[PDB]
C-alpha cells in the first residue's frame, strides 16, 4: 500500500550488500599488496640470476642465464610500470566506488531506521506495517547491517551480492498498489515513502516530481502508489544514466587488476610463445643480420633442448643451489640463493659481486 | 523555525565539502603514481651505475660507484617494500574514507533537494523559508554541488574544506528557536527537519529518539526546535563516538603517505649523515675504527658535503650507449635513458659482454 514501511524482503538485500561492500577497500589493499609482492618476486629472480652470472663469468650457461636475467628484468620492470599506469587506478577506483555507494546506502537505511515514532511511524518493517525491525548491535533482526565502514586492512570480500552480472539479490518492482515491497495498511506508516500530500510526506501539494533515492535505486512517487525499486540484477549501459553510482561500483569491481594477471606473473606455455622470452632472444642473442625464419624458436631449442616450458628449470635450479658465502655483503652465514628472497638483501649481494667482478678484470689485466 | 528549510549558510558548506571530497580518490591515484615513479627513478639510477660498472671494469671510481649502486638498490628495494607494507594502505584508506563520507552527504543533500512540493515544501532554501535554491546543472544557488563522483584520474584536490585541523567551513549550532540555520516561518516548510508530530514529520507520535543524519553531523529533534549541527571545526577523539565517518576521513587524509616521504626519496645531508650510505660503507667497503665510515666517505668523495657525489653521477650520466646494444636504434647517454625496461635490457647485454671479456682474457 502507499506509505507503509519497507518489508524486510526489500531492505535485507541492502543490508547484505552494504556488508559485502564494507570489505572491498580491504580486498583492494590485499590485491595491491599481492601485485607488488609478485613484482618483487620477479625482481628477486632477476637478482639471483644476475648474482650467479657475476659470480660465474666463465659459466657454460652464459646465454641461457643472460636470457633468463633479461626476461625477469623485463617482467618486473614492465610489471611495476603497468601497476603505475593502469593497475593501481583500477584498485583505487573500485575501493572508492564501493565506498561511495555504501555511503549512500548506509545514510538512507539509517534515515529509514530513524523515522520510528510510536505505533504510527515505522519505516523498516518485517512482514506487516506494524512491526519494526529490531536493532541489536550491528544486526537488524537476524541480518548483519552495520551502517559503518571498517578499518582498511587486508580482506577477502564476499562475491554474492555484487557479481559479474549485477546485484542479484536486490528486488525490483513496485510502483502500484500490489503490496509487493510495502505491506497493506494497518497502523504503522512511513510517509517518507510517498510524495503525495493526502497520506504521504508533503503538506498540501504533492512533490513537484518523483524523488530518486538510494543513489537512483528507489523512486518515491508523487502519486498514491508504492515506491518503485529498479532492476539492478542485470546491470548494463543504461544504468550509467539511471543509477550511476550502482553502475560505477559494478563496472569498477569487474575491472579490478589482479595479482594473477598477465602483467604481474610469469609467462606460460612453450618457450617460443612466451612473448617477452622470445623478444629477448632476438634482442640479446641473435645476430642483427639474421636471415632465418623462426630464428628465435631455433635458438631456444639450441639453448634449452626443446620448447617445453619446463626446459628452463635446470638452469633456474642451478641458480638456486648457488651458495653465497658468509662475508659477502656483511652476511654472517652462508646460504644458497634459493633461500634468500629479500630484495634489499639480494641487491646488496649483487652490488658486492659486481665490485668483485670488476676487481677480477683489473687483476687479470695486471697478470697480463 | 522548527521545520523550516535549511539556509544556504548551512548547506553550501556541505556542497563545498562534497566538491572537495570528489577529487580525493584521484589525488590518491596521483600520489601512488608519484611514489612508484620515485621508486622507478631510484631503480633507474641503480641500473645506470650498474651498466657503467659492467662497461668500465677498470674504472678508478670502483669503490665510489659500487657504494652508489648499492645505495640506490637499497633505496628503491626498501621503498617498494615500504609502499606495499605501509604506504598503499594509507592511500586506499583515505580514498575510501572520503568516498564513504561523500556518499552519505550526497544522499542526504539529494533527499533534501528532492522534498520540494509546491509552495509548502522546500528543504534547501536561500535566506527565507519560501525560496528554494535553484539548480543549474552542477550548481545549486550558484555553488558547485554535483551529487556525483567523477572518474578516477590523477588530480589535485583542494584543501580548504577538510584541513589538517578539521572541517573549518561547516556551521555549528541550532537546537532551539533562534532561527539560526532554519529561517522564521512563512509558507515553505521542511517537515523532515522536525521529528515532532504537531508540525513536523511524524503522524500523532513524535519520533522515539532524536535522529542523527549526515553520518552524525546533523541532529533532527523530536521536540519543537531546530535541527542541531555538530562542531566539526577542530576534529579530535570525541568525534570517534559521534561522527565516526567524519573522524575517519579527517584522520585518513592527515595520514596519507606521500611521494616526498623519506621511504620514497633520496637521503639528504652530509654524506656521513645519510644512514643508508653510511651503513653500506661498512657492508661493502670496510674490512676488519671509530668514525670509520665517515673517514672512508671523506676519502672516497673528497669531503662530506652532500654534492660530493655529483661528479661520479655526472660521469655515469655522460656514458654513451651506442646503437646496437639491446637492439637500440640510436645512441644516447645514460642521462637521457630513463625507462627501467630499457635500462634492464642494457644491463643484461653489458653483463653478457663483460663475461665474454673475462673468458677472452683468461683464454689469452
Ligand atoms: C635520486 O638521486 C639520483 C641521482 O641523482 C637520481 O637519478 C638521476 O635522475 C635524473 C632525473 O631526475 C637523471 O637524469 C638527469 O637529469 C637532469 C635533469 O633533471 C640532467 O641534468 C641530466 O642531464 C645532463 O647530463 C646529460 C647526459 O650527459 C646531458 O645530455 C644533459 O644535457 C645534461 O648535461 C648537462 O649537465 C651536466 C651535469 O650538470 C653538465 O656536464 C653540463 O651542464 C651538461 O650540459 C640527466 O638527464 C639521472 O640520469 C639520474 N642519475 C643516475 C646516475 O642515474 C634519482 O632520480 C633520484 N631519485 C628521486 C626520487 O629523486
Ligand atoms: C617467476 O618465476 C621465478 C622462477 O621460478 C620465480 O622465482 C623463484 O621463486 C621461488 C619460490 O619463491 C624461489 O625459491 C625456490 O623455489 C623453488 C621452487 O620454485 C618453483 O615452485 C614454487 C612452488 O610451486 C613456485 O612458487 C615457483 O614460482 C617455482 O615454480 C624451490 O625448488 C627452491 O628450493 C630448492 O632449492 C634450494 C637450493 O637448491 C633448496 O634449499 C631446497 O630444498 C630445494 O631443493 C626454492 O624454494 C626461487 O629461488 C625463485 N627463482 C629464482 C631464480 O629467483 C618467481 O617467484 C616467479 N614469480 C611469480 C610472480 O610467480
Amino acid at each position: 500500500a502507499e506509505r507503509t514501511g519497507l518489508k524486510a524482503t526489500a531492505w535485507k538485500p541492502l543490508c547484505k550488500l552494504t556488508t559485502e561492500l564494507s570489505k572491498v577497500s580491504g580486498e583492494m589493499l590485499n590485491e595491491g599488496q599481492e601485485v607488488i609482492s609478485n613484482i618483487q618476486k620477479i625482481k628477486a629472480a632477476e637478482y639471483k640470476v644476475s648474482i650467479y652470472l657475476a659470480k660465474n663469468p666463465e659459466t657454460q650457461a652464459l646465454q641461457q642465464l643472460t636470457l633468463l636475467r633479461g626476461y625477469f628484468a623485463r617482467k618486473t620492470n614492465g610489471g611495476l610500470e603497468s601497476y603505475k599506469t593502469m593497475g593501481l587506478a583500477t584498485q583505487i577506483r573500485s575501493a572508492r566506488a564501493a565506498a561511495y555507494l555504501k555511503g549512500s546506502i548506509d545514510e538512507f537505511l539509517n534515515l529509514l531506521e530513524s523515522l520510528k515514532g510510536g505505533s504510527e511511524n515505522k519505516c523498516l518493517v518485517t512482514t506487516n506495517a506494524d512491526t519494526a525491525a529490531t536493532r541489536r548491535e550491528t544486526k537488524l533482526d537476524d541480518q548483519e547491517c552495520a551502517l559503518s565502514m571498517p578499518e582498511t586492512k587486508p580482506e577477502a570480500a564476499t562475491r554474492t551480492e555484487l557479481t559479474q552480472t549485477g546485484y542479484p539479490n536486490l528486488q525490483h518492482g513496485g510502483g502500484g498498489t500490489a503490496n509487493t515491497f510495502q505491506p497493506t495498511t494497518s497502523t504503522g506508516t512511513c510517509k517518507l515513502l510517498s510524495g503525495h500530500s493526502t497520506n504521504g510526506y508533503p503538506t498540501t501539494s504533492a512533490l513537484d516530481t518523483t524523488a530518486k533515492v538510494l543513489a537512483g535505486y528507489m523512486t518515491i512517487p508523487n502519486t498514491q502508489v508504492e515506491a518503485t525499486l529498479a532492476n539492478m540484477q542485470a546491470m548494463g549501459n543504461g544504468h550509467k544514466a539511471t543509477a550511476p553510482a550502482w553502475h560505477e561500483a559494478w563496472e569498477a569491481r569487474n575491472r579490478e587488476a589482479k595479482a594473477k594477471d598477465l602483467a604481474y606473473t610469469n609467462e606460460t606455455g612453450n618457450l617460443d610463445t612466451q612473448p617477452t622470452l622470445k623478444a629477448l632472444v632476438k634482442t640479446l642473442l641473435l645476430p642483427k643480420d639474421n636471415t632465418e625464419h623462426n630464428a628465435e624458436a631455433t635458438k631456444l631449442e639450441a639453448l634449452f633442448g626443446g620448447l617445453a616450458a619446463d626446459k628452463t628449470k635446470t638452469y633456474l635450479d642451478m641458480v638456486d643451489a648457488e651458495i653465497i658465502p658468509a662475508g659477502i655483503a656483511g652476511r654472517t652465514t652462508e646460504a644458497p640463493l634459493g633461500k634468500i628472497h629479500d630484495t634489499v638483501e639480494l641487491g646488496d649481494i649483487l652490488s658486492n659481486y659486481e665490485m668483485i667482478a670488476a676487481q677480477n678484470v683489473v687483476t687479470l689485466k695486471k697478470n697480463l
